[PDB]
Parts: C-alpha cells; structure tokens; sequence
C-alpha cells in the first residue's frame, strides 16, 4: 500500500574488466588467423577440463565432503545445432568468482607473450597447449564463448567475451552446474561442422585419447 523506491541496487548486474595487452593481442590473431588444423580447440578445452578434474580429485582425498556437490568426475560433449552452440560440461573444481575472472583474464599473460613470440620463431598453433593459454584456440572456431562456473567456496558466475579487448562477468541465474566449469562455445557459421555426431567422435579418438576421466556425447 505504500511507493518503493529503490536508492541503490547493490552490485553491479554485469562487470566489464579489460583483458591484458598480450592476451587480447593473441585471441584476435587466433579469430583472423586461416588455420585449418582449427580441431585442437576440443583437444585444448577437454584437456583444461582434465586438469579442474585432477584438482577436485586432489583436495577430495583429504576431505571427502568437497564432492558433496558432485560425486562423479565426467566430461560432457553437449553440441546444439538450433542455438549454433557446443557445450562442454565438467565436474571439476571449477573456480571462484576472484578465480574466475583473474585465470581467464590476467595470469594468460604469460605463457601468451611467450607463444606468439614462439609464433614468431616458426611454432605452430597446435602447440598452444604447451603455455597452458590452451584455453583461448576455443575462438578457432568460435566466435562468442560463455564460461558457466561454480565452486565449493563461491556461487555461480557467467564469463562472457567477443574478443573485443574486455569481457564480463555477472552471476548466473540459470541452469545449475553443481560444481565445475561450463564452456559454452558460439561456434562460428562456418563452423557447425564440429556440431555433428559424427565428426566430434574422430577429434576425441585422434586427439583427447590420453583423458583419465569418461568422455560422453549427448549428441
């Protein structure tokens, strides 16, 4: 029966950071680049996922109340030709928000000078994996990646970036992961032919066959 009036909303619903000089510098060579052998982006990212798995294994065997959240270690393959997205689900530690934004966006620094000065001594893109800034030969392929992600420790968090030099960060009042992280590629138009069930099989026989942890594909 009386007027609200909302004086101040609290926190910011979407956080714009800036990423580094070096990583931005390399995720727009990764997007204008006309690299063919583009299938390592699901060597790379299942790879990421392997180790928040060995993570979660880790801290678990001294405190098994760490999986209470999730008691299976999987990785899902989860490909949508309608939203033109290929979804990649793990159950590993996953991150904080602190976590979150500062791996993606700041520490990639590093091993992100080093490979494309290694770029410029003649490596190849299929080497990315070897500085850890794996992670970024997602926008191989893709065009718009979301990182769902929930610790222990924290609530969930969305990750959201065009490679415009800045990325965001907001929580995520969706779908409930449990724990881990939720990569959520926008593949590119031209790109949907890892979108098939078919062609994801090969990738992960003739790459990704070094994963400890189950591979399934709900396609």
């Amino acid at each position: 029966s009386h007027m609200p009036e909302e004086v101040h909303h609290g926190e910011e619903e979407v956080e714009t950071f800036a990423f580094q000089a070096e990583i931005a510098q390399l995720m727009s060579l990764i997007i204008n680049t006309f690299y063919s052998n583009k299938e390592i982006f699901l060597r790379e990212l299942i790879s990421n996922a392997s180790d928040a798995l060995d993570k979660i294994r880790y801290e678990s065997l001294t405190d098994p109340s760490k999986l209470d959240s999730g008691k299976e270690l999987k990785i899902d393959i989860i490909p949508n030709p309608q939203e033109r997205t290929l979804t990649l689900v793990d159950t590993g530690i996953g991150m904080t928000k602190a976590d979150l934004i500062n791996n993606l966006g700041t520490i990639a620094k590093s091993g992100t000078k080093a490979f494309m000065e290694a770029l410029q001594a003649g490596a190849d893109i299929s080497m990315i994996g070897q500085f850890g800034v794996g992670f970024y030969s997602a926008y191989l392929v893709a065009e718009k990646v979301v990182v769902i992600t929930k610790h222990n420790d924290d609530e969930q968090y969305a990750w959201e970036s065009s490679a415009g030099g800045s990325f965001t960060v907001r929580a995520d009042h969706g779908e409930p992961i449990g724990r881990g992280t939720k990569v959520i590629l926008h593949l590119k138009e031209d790109q949907t032919e890892y979108l098939e069930e078919r062609r994801v099989k090969e990738v992960v026989k003739k790459h990704s066959q070094f994963i400890g942890y189950p591979i399934t594909l709900y396609l």
